[PDB]
C-alpha cells in the first residue's frame, strides 16, 4: 500500500534541542575574531573560563562538541571554520577535519560526536579554531560560539566551611 | 525491511498545523510599524506593550513562547532581517548572538523563541528591543512587525469596574 | 463587583470628546477596537453594556451622556434612553442590563453616544469609557500559522 | 465591615498634605512603612486598597483625591482612575477592588496620589489615610536571634 | 560508663536557634534612639508605644516576654549598660534591682525578661523606663535600643474601616 | 549518672560543610576593596555575574546568603563588614544589621538565614556592602567573598538548537 | 489510508549514522597527496599499502568494502572527480566504466564500492590505481585522497617479536 | 528534658583520634625546610615530590586530602602563617583566597584541605606552591613544613626489577 504524507514547513529556531547525557553538563562560551585578508586562514586559540581553570577541574572528561558561528548581517562572501589539532600550515586543517561549518548552507554549524570524546578539559588548550574567509572582512565581523559537554563538577551544592 | 512507497501531497498557503497555547496560558497579538531604513543599516525599535497589559497588575505575569513574523509591501525589493534580543550597544551586533532570525529570502518569514524568554515577566519585555536590517534603502511604513506572546491568563479581568 | 456570565468576556476601551458649546449636544459614533473588527467577530452576541465617564477636576457645570439609536433631533435621545449618566449625583454611570442583550457586535455601529454640557467645555476634557460584554472569540488560543 | 481574605493581613498608615493653590493639583509619592520596606517584604502580593481622607472641619470647598500611575499631565489622572474620593457627596472614600489585586508591595512605589482643591488650603489641613491588604509576612512570630 | 568523644563545631554570627512565640501570641518590634551621655552618668528614657498599639482597644492586651538588645556604631569606644525597670527616683539605682543587664563587653549584647512583666498590660509598659549607662562620654544618636515584646494577638484588626 | 566526655581539638578547615536544599544551587563570586581612611566606612555595590544577568534569570528566588572576607596577612587593626539595604549614612548600617563579620573573632563570617529569603536575584542590586576599618589600610587589602543560594537555572543540560 | 503529517528535522555537518564493519572484519585508513593537475587533464596515481600491511602474511587477507572520500583546500576553485578502477591504458577512460565517482559539486563528496572488489586480496589493491580529474589547473598538494578499506582481521599481531 | 551533668576530662599532647585513610588509598609524608624571611614579608617555595613518586607511572594517581602542619624551633619568636594555594602573581595575595591557614598563635598549628584538591593528580601538585609568612625577621632552617598527602595506592611496586 502507498502512503500519502504532508511535509509541514518549519520556522527558524523551531527544531528539537539535544539533551546532555546523564551525569554530564554543558558549558557555553564565545570568542570574537580579528581582521582577515581575502583568501586567508587565521588560527584562534581556545581559553577555558575561570571556574574551569583549576587543577581539580581540568580532569573532567569531554563528550560532544558543537561549533556554530554568528556573523554580521552585512557580511558578504563565504566563511568556513573548523576545530582541529595545532598545525604548522593553517589552511591544511580543512583537508583532515571531520566537520566544517560553512556559511553558504542552511545550518551554519558543525558537530563533533566522537572526535574528542574521552579527552579531558585540559586537552582543549592544545586545539585551535581555523577560520577561512573568501573576501576581506574587518575585525569582530564574526563571532564563534563553542559548547562543550563534560562531566558535572562535583562540588557546587555545598557552602564553603566557615572555620577558615 | 522493504522499501515503502510514499506520495507527497503539495499544500498551498494557509495550510498547516496551528500551535496551541499550553494549559492556563493565553496568546496576545499586536503589531508595530517601521521607519525609513538606509541600505546596509540597522534600526532599533523598542517593544511597546498594548494598553490592556500595561498595568502593574498585568506586568507581573509569566511569559512562555514568543513568535516574530513580519509582512511586507508587495513592491518591496531587497532583503530584510529581524530579531528580538537584549538591549545592545551596537545595533548590528545583536544578530551575532540572537537565537533566531526572520529572513525574507526564505519560504517561511518568521522566527520562534521557544525557551529564550521562558520565565520572564511581561514587564521585562520593555527592556528588550527589535532590530531590523535592510540590504537596500527602504521607505517608512513599508514593514509591519507582528508579535505573538503567550503568557499566564490574567485572573481578574471578567469583572466590571465597580461604581 | 459584577462578574461575566460563563463563556463570556468583557472588552474595554474609551473615546475622547470634542469641544461643546453651551447648552449643546454632540453626536459621536462608536468605533470598535481593531481586534474585534473582523467579519467573524462582528457576529458575536452582546450581553451587558456599562458606560461611565471621567472628567477633568476643573470642569464646571452639569454633564450628561447616553447611548441610543441615531436620532434626527439630537437632543431627543435623552427622552428615550433607558439610562443616563448625569454628573450631578452620586453615581456618574449608566448600566444597560437588557437594552442590548441579544444584539451582535456589528449592531453597535448603528448606535451613537450623545454628550451634553451646560457651559462651554474645551476639547479632550471628557473621556467616555465603554465596557461591553460579549461572547468569547472561538480562536484566540492559537498562534497564527507560520506558512502564509 | 469587610474582612481580610484567609492568610492575608491589612496595613494602615497615613501621609500629611502640603499647601494647595486654587484649582491646582498636587503629586504625592507613596512611602511604605519601615517594617515593610525590606527586600523580602517588597515581594508580597497585594489584594484590595482603600483610600479615605479626613479634613479639618473648617475646610471650605470641594476636595478630590485618587491614586494612579505617574502622569505627565497631573490633572489627567482623574480621567483614568477607577475610583475618586470626592468631598461633596455621602461617602468620601475610594475602593480599589481589582485595580491592584495581583501586584507586589514594591509596585506601590510606582504609583502616586493626586490631590485637588478649588480654594487655597493651608498645609497639614488634609490627612490622607491609606489601607493596603497584603499577604502576611512569613517571619513575624519569632524573636531576632541573640547571637549577631 | 565510658568516656564519650565529642567534636565542637564552631558557628558564625547569625547562626543559632530563634525563639518562637507561644500559641495565640504575636511579637511586635520597635526601636528608640539615644541622647548625649556624660561619662559615668546614666540617662532615663521613657518607653513609647508604636502608633498601631496606642489605642484603648490594644492597650488592654496581656504581655509575655520582653527582649532588649542594642546596636552601636562601629567606632563607639567604652562600655555600655542598659536595663528595663520600674520608674526609679535614682537613675543609677535601677541597676541594683534589675533582673538582667545588657552589657557591651560580652559576646551576646542582649537581655531577656522571661517572667518579670508576665501578666501586665501593654498600657503598663508606659509606666516603665529604660536606663542607659556609659563609662565614657558618648555623642547623640550613637546607640539604638531595640525592643521585642510578645503579647496577645489582637482580635479585630483584619477589618477595613467601615465607610 | 554523670557522663565523662573528651573534647577533641579541631584543625583549620576541618568542620562540616553546609549542603544546599533540594532544587537549589550555590553561586560564588568575589570583589575587591579600595583605600580606607582610619575610622571610616565605605559602601560597595553588588554586581551579578554575566550568566545570571539575563531577564530570564533575574526571577530566581534566593535562599541563604553567606559573607566571609579574606584579608592580607600583614593587616593590623580591626575590620568589620555587613550586608544591608542602601542607606544615606554608611556607618548607621551596623546599628540595624542582623549579622556582622568581625576580624577579631575566631570565625570571620556572617550568615543570613532568613534576612533575604524569598527575594529574587534582581533584588540583590539594591543592596550594598558596608566596610569599616579601625586603622588606615591601602587598597586591595581586603577581599569580600559572597555565596548566594538560589533556585537552579532550568536550562543548562540542553544544546542550543542548530537551525538558527 | 489517511494523510500522515511529517516534520523534517534539519541536521548539521557531522551528524548521521556511521557504518559498522561486519563481524570478523577491521577497517584501516590511510591518505595520499596529489600532484599538479593541468586543466581538462587526468592524473593516475598508484595505491600504496601502509607499512603495517605490506608483509606477505598480511597481503593474503580478503577485502570487503572500500570508501573513497577526498578533502580539498578551502580556496580550491573548479570541479574535481575521482574514482578507483582497474589499471587502464587511457587515464580518462576509467570514468566510463567506473561504478562510482566522487564529485566535488555535490553535497557528499565521497564514493562507495560495496561489491566491486569483494573477495579480492590486499595484495590485489596494488594492481589498481586512482584517477583524479580537474576542470581547472590545480597546484600540487591541493587535494588529499582518503581510503577506508575493510578487511579480515589479522590473526597474529598481538604478539611481541620473540627475542 | 532534665539537666544532664557532665565531667570534662583534660588531655595532654599526643592524645586524640588519628584520621584513617579511605579504602584503597595510602598516605605519603615528606618535609621541606625554609629560607631566611624578612619581617612582614612572604616567601614562596615550590612543592617537590619525593623520588619514589616522581615517575610518569606514579604521577597519574588521584589525590584525596592534604594536611599541612609545621614545626618550629623552640626559640622562634613572632607569628607564622602558611597555606597551600595555586601559583599566584602576588605572594601575599594567596592568603585572601586560601581555604585554610596554619597559624602558630593557636592551639593546633595545622591546616586541612578536605575537598580543595580532591580529584587532581600527583603531577598537578607541582603546579602549586607553599606561601610562608613571618611577622618578625626569621633566620634560615628555622621552620620545617610537613606535608601529608593521601592518594590512590600504586599497583605495581611490590615487584623486583627484572634482571
Amino acid at each position: 500500500g502507498v502512503q500519502p504524507v504532508i511535509v509541514e514547513p518549519i520556522a527558524a529556531g523551531q527544531g528539537k534541542a539535544i539533551k546532555a547525557i546523564a551525569g554530564y553538563s554543558i558549558s557555553k562560551w564565545e570568542a570574537s575574531s580579528d581582521a582577515i585578508t581575502a583568501k586567508a586562514t587565521n588560527a584562534m586559540s581556545i581559553t577555558l573560563p575561570h571556574e574551569l581553570s583549576s587543577e581539580k577541574n581540568k580532569e573532567l572528561k569531554v563528550g560532544r562538541v558543537l561549533l556554530w558561528l554568528g556573523l554580521l548581517p552585512s557580511v558578504a562572501g563565504r566563511i568556513k571554520a573548523c576545530v582541529a589539532e595545532k598545525q604548522a600550515q593553517a589552511e591544511a586543517a580543512f583537508q583532515v577535519a571531520l566537520a566544517v561549518a560553512d556559511s553558504s548552507k542552511e545550518v551554519v554549524a558543525a558537530m563533533y560526536t566522537d572526535a574528542f570524546r574521552g579527552a579531558t578539559l585540559g586537552d582543549l588548550l592544545n586545539l585551535q579554531i581555523y577560520l577561512y574567509a573568501s573576501e576581506a572582512v574587518p575585525a569582530k565581523a564574526v563571532v564563534v560560539h563553542l559548547e562543550v559537554e563534560h562531566v558535572r563538577p562535583t562540588f557546587d551544592d555545598f557552602f564553603t566551611p566557615v572555620y577558615k
